């Protein structure tokens, strides 16, 4: 996946009008939104449809998917019939749950990324532990791409080195959660931003400004 | 606790608009409580909470498995109890603070929450079990009263059960298509959880009598 600038934009505004026109304004950055439910839940899958008739860009919808398989399959299903490249999946809830996200995306020509650990606090007491093995099971899965905590550039970096340099990785937590671009570019492919852009005052600039400081490496 | 007619709750996982308000309205004189997940909701919209509510005399508990950060787990609760939910459902394994999170939306906004301590598929033996215990007296700690524990599991149902006392409210899924069995189940759960072994089958509504019929000393 060529991810533009290597930004991904986190689009967690829950109203329409809003939510089009500060991507509009940063249209010109990114070529990859990232959809959660904010977004979706407060106006319909519809959305996703609308955000790539205006602005063309891949969708990545970050779901969360935690379910059990049967549940999972029809999540991604529906998901990937809004129109949706990519699904983000928690490998928490285990194997089996991950592979029935896995057939379906094959099945629709979509991929999926497999969450290892999460970047806020709470991910200590119980992901953490457990993230390294988590991602040992997309590598026994054949899972190709990855999402690591901006956070904790150190546990990134041992997320890099077990799914290996082919594995695509992308990074949330990058500035609101205090994390910080460069730094987070050192392992993964491309850094998620929502905050830092779309709560700015000139989101346009915000974007501008965390790519000049990103500058030499793309 | 909410009054949970026959002790049965009707998981509405078709994806179908007119297939799940028939099959629903076909079984409302056996259930006053139905569960809404994401496969309803992806596929036509958060206005199916309102049309339950305007076609059926039924609480609705929707079922998101809610598993991010603090800040989207807050935007994902407002979205659904605006939506007219009564309760949603949320993940334990991503920490305090992403419950705490829930917590406070649902307490400003005069709903509840269900904290999913372990799951009822295979997959859930892999990282949740070993979480679960803990998870559940974490959920105790913070005043969660009302849980999800794994019907296939009445070892680990039994264990959720003393954690959490007699006083918190325990409702399961995994009975019937998964494995579980009614009866067993009701020994420790307020209530079970029942998607497929009624949905699915020829005649809803005879499903959910038979199973009411199974459990009528209950
Ligand atoms: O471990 C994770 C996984 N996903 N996200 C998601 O990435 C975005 C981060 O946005 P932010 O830049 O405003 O913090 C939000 O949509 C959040 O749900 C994280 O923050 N951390
Ligand atoms: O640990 C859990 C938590 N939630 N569910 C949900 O409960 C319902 C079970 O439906 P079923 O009776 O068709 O198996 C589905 O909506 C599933 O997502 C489980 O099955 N197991």
């Amino acid at each position: 996946m060529d991810v533009m600038n290597r930004l991904i934009l986190a689009m967690d505004l829950m109203n329409r009008d809003d939510a089009l026109r500060v991507t509009g304004e940063v249209r010109e950055y990114i070529d990859t939104v990232k959809i959660g439910y904010p977004l979706v839940l407060s106006e319909g899958m519809d959305i996703i449809a609308e955000f790539r008739k205006r602005f063309g860009c891949r969708i990545i919808a970050d779901f969360k998917v935690a379910d059990i398989p049967e549940t999972n399959e029809k999540i991604c299903r529906a998901t990937f019939k809004a129109g949706a490249d990519a699904i983000i999946v928690h490998g928490f809830p285990g194997a089996d749950s991950v592979r029935a996200c896995l057939n379906v995306a094959e099945e629709m020509g979509r991929e999926v990324f497999l969450l290892t650990e999460m970047s806020h606090p709470g991910a200590e007491m119980f992901i953490q532990g457990a993230a390294d093995e988590i991602a040992r099971m997309g590598v026994d899965l054949g899972v190709k791409n990855y999402v690591g905590p901006s956070t904790r550039p150190e546990r990134l970096s041992r997320l890099r080195e077990i799914i290996g340099q082919d594995s695509f990785l992308i990074s949330a937590g990058v500035g609101a959660q205090g994390g910080d671009p460069g730094e987070t570019l050192r392992f993964a492919d491309a850094i998620i931003v929502g905050r830092s852009i779309y709560l700015a005052d000139n989101p346009a600039a915000a974007a501008a400004g965390i790519i000049e400081s990103i500058k030499d490496l793309l």
